[PDB]
């Protein structure tokens, strides 16, 4: 495709730094909705302040798993058939542990964000309108783990 390729190389910039990307991508998440602060309860505390969640290794080990499941889903951007049944127990295992589904949206958004603040004009209206294709389709599949 088109898309595929916008996808591949767009995402290839971020995956040179996965986790600097992904505490841009999680810090402008709490931007957004400073109410997800509380979901990443670690060792029973929770951050008080987005920056708090900065500092914790299990953040950012998450920060990590986040973008190893992008990087799986541009792995298979052609076909992401193969990586649904991962992402509804990934869904499934949100649920389980706390988290909400419509702030997997924010998530989708602040992805978003990240790509078009670390690519700058390469992020053209189609790259944009590719990652939403995929990204929406991780989701998607992801809402299923809510079953229904
Ligand atoms: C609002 C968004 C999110 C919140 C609040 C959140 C929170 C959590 C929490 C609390 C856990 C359990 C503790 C941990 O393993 O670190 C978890 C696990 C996980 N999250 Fe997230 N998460 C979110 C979004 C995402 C997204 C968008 C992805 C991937 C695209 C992702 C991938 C994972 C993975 C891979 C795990 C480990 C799951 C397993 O046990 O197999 N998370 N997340």
């Amino acid at each position: 495709r088109p898309e595929s390729e916008l996808i591949r190389q767009s995402w290839r910039v971020v995956s040179r730094s996965p986790l600097e990307h992904g505490t841009v991508l999680f810090a402008r998440l709490f931007a957004l909705e400073p109410s997800l602060l509380p979901l990443f309860q670690y060792n029973g505390r929770q951050f008080s302040s987005p920056e708090d969640s900065l500092s914790s290794p299990e953040f950012l080990d998450h920060i990590r798993k986040v973008m190893l499941v992008i990087d799986a889903a541009v792995t298979n951007v052609e076909d992401l058939s193969s990586l649904e049944e991962y992402l509804t127990s990934l869904g499934r295992k949100h649920r389980a542990v706390g988290v909400r589904l419509s702030s997997f949206s924010t998530v989708g958004e602040s992805l978003l964000y990240m790509l078009e603040k670390s690519l700058g004009p390469d992020f053209t209206p189609a790259t944009r309108t590719a990652w939403s294709r995929l990204y929406g389709a991780v989701v998607q599949a992801m809402s299923r783990g809510w079953d229904g």
